[PDB]
């Protein structure tokens, strides 16, 4: 039905959680949601629709970068019939406004990408969420007891970075991380009338050089995928 | 004291209103100010301090175009010492969706406008509100029942578009409007770290053609003005 | 009319000098014309008819930046007819060549605005100003005893340097003074077919850190004036 | 050990076939391979050690995009001292010139991403295989008795593109296909000083639409698998 | 002394003329000049030294396109102390305004070339001749009853261009005609502080359509040869 | 029959020999070419046709910088049915993995030129020759005992540099070498279905500053002369 996914149409609940990882997602699907059953695995790409709290939610791997990341989120809008994406994961942060286990809603994702220019005229595609989604983040978060850091992620086709020399020029323009997808969940969600929203878990910091052990990036993880879940229920 | 603003420092409020015309800034002056007092007039660009509600309040008038709209806002930063900027201008709709008077809250500024890869190593930046500040602007909306359009605009240096063939596009991408300033207003204020807005009501529609009225643009948007002021009280 | 003029259709003469500043506009119809009448005032961007030496001359205001210029340029040509643009401002001196009092005649005017980009096909647009103009001014220059300095300048969206570094080789290349307009106004001149040039007077040297009183400043701009009313007569 | 792999010191071997999908990777190992051991697992990416006619051969998963590919080749390079590295996968052909079931050697790997003009100086790279591995390809390919075709592959950024009316240009430029991914090997692999080639297996003809049948697929691509351990050989 | 140049420290003239053909650059020899030497002739690429009407000049091929008349116009400047440089070469015409016989002034090259973003701050060159000798020039063919078009050219990298689509437009622009080297020519001037002038002969139309013999290179046009002479004495 | 050549059709071999220089031309002719007759002459660019071991061969001209090689090679290919092009020329060494008197096969050219731009959607074309040629280069070489230097070279618009600093990070990236038309000569054959591949002579160390004498490149330049001609036969 689509050369990436292998889900019957229908499938999807029209909400989905997306993370990069999916050994992630296949961990969300057996500890946090009922009656879970796998509906994808093209590629060892895991994609499961459930329950949480009574209601109906879907969850996606998406791989790593831009480029993967649009294949999934163009298809299961086109195609599946997915309304509001929430993607969550880990960054590095790059900005001394935030610290470990921090969360971070990103409401503009700036790139290094070339995909934004090809878009939209060779101009600058200011790649944002749906406002409404990340008014649903900032209550729920709330309401959870979080504090949302909010403001830009800087979306690198690179991990390991050419231009370190320039992160606190970054910072300085309010970029509170880097990861590698938000700004073509952004895009793609703007091209196709779709609601998009992307959470950041402080995993690693880069300019202090600090991380998380493993055991509390677990913990850290799971109050994001509560924060997530909470706010599609 | 700069080259632009006659004002003595501490003249400015923490919370300043913009707008590209003088004379909307001393129309908002009489009509909704207690105190007014004129604090610049180099250029024919006023500004002014006074209350609102028991609240100091200081407009400033910033020209058309990111190159105008850059000067005077760094200059109400860096000199001025304001913190937070709420721009409150004019805009063409290229949705028919859209009418004429609605009130666009600029989530995100695309522009083609050099300046960004000038300013941002080259690459894409996501010109982007403080997130307070638009939620402010939300949440008032609803309490004073106005109603607010919210998404992308599109910062332009022509005001005469050479690519008419490409609204389409942008409203595709959720682009509500074409104005002159947001990209450089959000841009500044992401370099300096204050907090920035852009509301924007609709004076032109380069789809239908309608327009408009010199006159027309200083007056009715009351609406747009108390929405504004309200929010910054 | 236009939104951004009110005068009438007729107003305006074929011949026009142009300034940033509103105030300066006033100041020539009031200290060196005959028969001075405003004509419009949209936005207190004051413009003006009258004569000098029997002969009549437009003034126009048209603020700071390649995209306001642009406006105000395009709108009169297009709507007011104006055949012939000749634009006096003051500069930041950047070569060795020129110091304070200086009149620079702009050949060329390079830019870091992406608009001559997004006119003419991503491109390198030399923009230039009309032949016989330039030769109208050298002659009249001649024979004022002006010392009339003849170069490039450089056409900027930023008033706030990114790239005070650079101030070197853009002297190297020719580039003998910092302003923000004339490339707009080359530009939008070559697209309608009309006639334009750009005059600077030298009130700042941005290297060697020299200036002028506003008393030599109002002196100096004086001798322009009496430059550019002495071609246009 | 990596964030992307863990496998222990020594677990590679210093030739290595690349593919995007980790059920191919797993499809090798089990099918071609002697005493295969899966060595890496993380985010479902397998990769694998075992030996064929003797000799040690490694195999590694890499997922979909420059940016993900790239994120592969380096750690292999830097951390696992991974010299040689053949990537087998399938593309979309674009060219008369090739059929389906066809080997194309990809001699030069053109794209729309930005990676390299960010690597490279803003220049155009020109991203190529190790010539000695190119000439190992199609020795070896005459001695199997396969037919191998040569030419340029388009590397994107889209998997569905915005450009598909330029497919004809881009074939004319002798490209016989497009894929995701050989840019980015071929950039990382210069980038390092390690040898690289990329070879395609037309699954779809985006010009025929002709796209064969899923069991000529595996019976194909075997065909590309062989070549590439015969040569690693 | 330089790698493309035979010819000894003095036996150029401060002053040369430059054609891309060294076969022109010969008739012009012996047609016009009296006690005339070859001082250079690598790559047949031919100079000379003569006197016209017993007046000292030179003459210098510089081959096609920007990057070969960047080489020659470079080793003339800083190696043999040229200080004004005049092209005069052929161009082809873009308009029914423009015939094929006329001679054009360029006082802008723009260009497709990178050489000028390059060598500027990957900003817009204006690439524009001295002012000076566009004077004398203007004047020395007042003088002699030969008329002079005036304008921009179009410096291309392409002899077949890939935009005709775009010749309208780069008339629009006061283009006149088409050329190859006149932007490298003048960029390299400015670069060295040096004085250039660039005239050319319409021998192609190319929306018209008329084509031009290698042959016919004298009567035919000798005008724009008598010009050049005469300006430069 | 062409602007830049005046051969009859039919008076080029479809193989042809190119370089720079037109009289490096004319000495492979009157050395190596049996019944050589010169076949052009245009702008002193000759050209030849005769017999090498009883094979028809041609040789031409084209001069410096990529416009250049592309009027030519386009020419030859179009109006005089040229299949096959073998460029030979010197180059500028910038990788300490060759020295002088090295013979380096270009499988690709890298550019700072825009023509591949222009050409090719403004994405990265990766320039690259014919396999089978370059095959044919590889084992001709072994056979006359040349140790064959393969790898990519930089073909700039500038032999007098204003990037010096970046040889470094060409040499990482697998450039051996810097000379001025490969990326003109491969885009040009791609463009139009056409086997080319370039050779280059190492004349000049860029960075430790050795280089040839003149006796010295010609005993050099002989040695690529019969690798080229050996290959043709």
């Amino acid at each position: 039905m689509t050369p990436h996914i292998n889900a019957k149409i229908g499938d999807f609940y029209p909400q989905c959680l997306l993370c990069g990882d999916p050994l992630r997602v296949s961990y969300i699907a057996k500890k946090f949601l009922q009656d879970a059953k796998e509906i994808t695995n093209v590629r060892n790409m895991l994609g499961f629709s459930g329950k949480y709290k009574g209601r109906g939610i879907s969850l996606m791997g998406h791989g790593m970068g831009i480029a993967s990341c649009t294949i999934y989120v163009t298809e299961l809008i086109k195609t599946y019939q997915v309304k509001e994406l929430l993607r969550i994961g880990t960054c590095g942060a790059i900005s001394p406004k935030v610290g470990l286990k921090d969360i971070i809603m990103a409401t503009g994702a700036s790139t290094d990408s070339k995909t934004n220019r090809v878009r939209f005229l060779n101009h600058d595609l200011s790649a944002t969420p749906d406002f409404e989604l990340s008014l649903r983040a900032y209550q729920t978060a709330k309401r959870l007891g979080i504090d949302l850091k909010v403001g830009n992620v800087f979306s690198s086709d690179f991990f390991y970075s050419f231009e370190t020399h320039a992160f606190d020029l970054m910072a300085k323009y309010n970029h509170l991380a880097i990861e590698m997808e938000a700004a073509g969940l952004y895009a793609t969600a703007m091209e196709l009338n779709a609601k998009a929203l992307c959470l950041c878990s402080v995993s690693d910091h880069l300019i202090t050089k600090e991380a998380l052990s493993p055991k509390e990036r677990v913990e850290s993880f799971d109050n994001m995928i509560i924060l997530a879940l909470e706010m599609m229920s």
